[PDB]
């Protein structure tokens, strides 16, 4: 009886195996745009993905992960609210059964169709596993998806999903350029938070871009054809793999923009 997104193992159950689920810096949150304070001390985000080397895509039974070779100093996130340099290890999405839900962060209670997370670890802690034990171990770049025009840079991801339909399936996924998933503007909100799945560790500096990317109805429909279940198990469509907004508690959301 492992955690997942269902009635019997979903977010409202996670606290039993992961008591930090009710902690002081849990993610995601609602971003109240009127209460978020412009912080002129925040720096422009530095997103340097020119040398990003993707290796593989994996269906882990919760989402699909596009994994990167993080063995060298290549794909790095720095500046914005961050001290030092954070290395890209993977990206994944959260999405809905319908276009009206799927994002984890909300903006004045608005839910987007999906949310992209680019996960980076603080190079001062030497690897991903050690970084998640630290309050400044990870920087996750969150990007909203709305349904409209296709995102051409997403299509290589969409086209490989047929080959990883079920939990435990992986596929070679080399030479994927994550710059094709970024919106024009790097205006952002930032706050201290957590992983949004178990183990829910409070190790994340969240950086959530204000500008969504547009993806087509056809692109997101192909996300919704994936399966939570393994090959030769009863079909459970991989939809609604999002955690709802959690209490903000003693936290300030800061805006990079006026
Ligand atoms: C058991 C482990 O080795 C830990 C160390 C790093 C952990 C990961 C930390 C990064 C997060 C990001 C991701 O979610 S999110 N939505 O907070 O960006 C899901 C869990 C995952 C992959 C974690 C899975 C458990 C990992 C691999
Ligand atoms: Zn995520």
């Amino acid at each position: 009886h492992h955690w997942g997104y269902g009635k019997h193992n979903g977010p409202e159950h996670w606290h039993k195996d992961f008591p930090i689920a009710k902690g002081e810096r849990q993610s995601p949150v609602d971003i109240d745009t009127h209460t978020a304070k412009y912080d002129p001390s925040l720096k422009p985000l530095s997103v340097s993905y020119d040398q990003a080397t993707s290796l593989r895509i994996l269906n882990n039974g919760h989402a699909f992960n596009v994994e990167f070779d993080d063995s060298q100093d290549k794909a790095v996130l720095k500046g914005g609210p961050l001290d030092g340099t954070y290395r890209l290890i993977q990206f994944h999405f959260h999405w809905g059964s319908l276009d009206g839900q799927g994002s984890e962060h909300t903006v004045d209670k608005k839910k987007y169709a999906a949310e992209l997370h680019l996960v980076h670890w603080n190079t001062k802690y030497g690897d991903f596993g050690k970084a998640v034990q630290q309050p400044d171990g990870l920087a996750v770049l969150g990007i909203f998806l709305k349904v409209g025009s296709a995102k051409p840079g997403l299509q290589k991801v969409v086209d490989v999903l047929d080959s990883i339909k079920t939990k435990g399936k992986s596929a070679d996924f080399t030479n994927f350029d994550p710059r094709g998933l970024l919106p024009e503007s790097l205006d952002y909100w930032t706050y201290p938070g957590s992983l949004t799945t178990p183990p829910l560790l409070e190790c994340v500096t969240w950086i959530v871009l204000k500008e969504p990317i547009s993806v087509s109805s056809e692109q997101v429909l192909k996300f919704r054809k994936l399966n939570f279940n393994g090959e030769g198990e009863p079909e459970e469509l991989m939809v609604d793999n999002w955690r709802p907004a959690q209490p903000l508690k003693n936290r300030q959301i800061k805006a990079s923009f006026k």
